[PDB]
């Protein structure tokens, strides 16, 4: 979905490095291993919960979607939060109402002014920007 080249690449690399030859067809235990290999460390409810969401056999589109869910949503998040650090100075994450009004009126897309300006007064800290937007 909204992933990188290189994070489906390198899962793509312990699928097969970790699976024999064949099939990509994988058991339980096999899925377990796979995780704890990739990074993340699921519990043994979580592990059977994915399992079930997905012969007890797991294929490689439904592992892509499987890491595909919350991976890309936390790098795009990462990656806002690095990025909105830009038009500061010093970087401390708070700026003027002003400096913020414009930036959402110059940049951003097409938005009206009036839309802009009541956005900006409904409305410190970017984070919590993003939060109310993410509402």
């Amino acid at each position: 979905d909204q992933l990188t080249e290189e994070q489906i690449a390198e899962f793509k690399e312990a699928f097969s490095l970790f699976d024999k030859d064949g099939d990509g067809t994988i058991t339980t235990k096999e899925l377990g291993t796979v995780m704890r290999s990739l990074g993340q460390n699921p519990t043994e409810a979580e592990l059977q919960d994915m399992i079930n969401e997905v012969n007890g056999t797991i294929d490689f589109p439904e592992f892509l979607t499987m890491m595909a869910r919350k991976m890309k949503d936390t790098d795009s998040e990462e990656e806002i939060r690095e990025a909105f650090r830009v038009f500061d100075k010093d970087g401390n994450g708070y700026i003027s109402a002003a400096e913020l009004r414009h930036v959402m009126t110059n940049l951003g897309e097409k938005l009206t002014d009036e839309e802009v300006d009541e956005m900006i007064r409904e409305a410190v800290n970017y984070e919590e920007f993003v939060q109310m937007m993410t509402a």
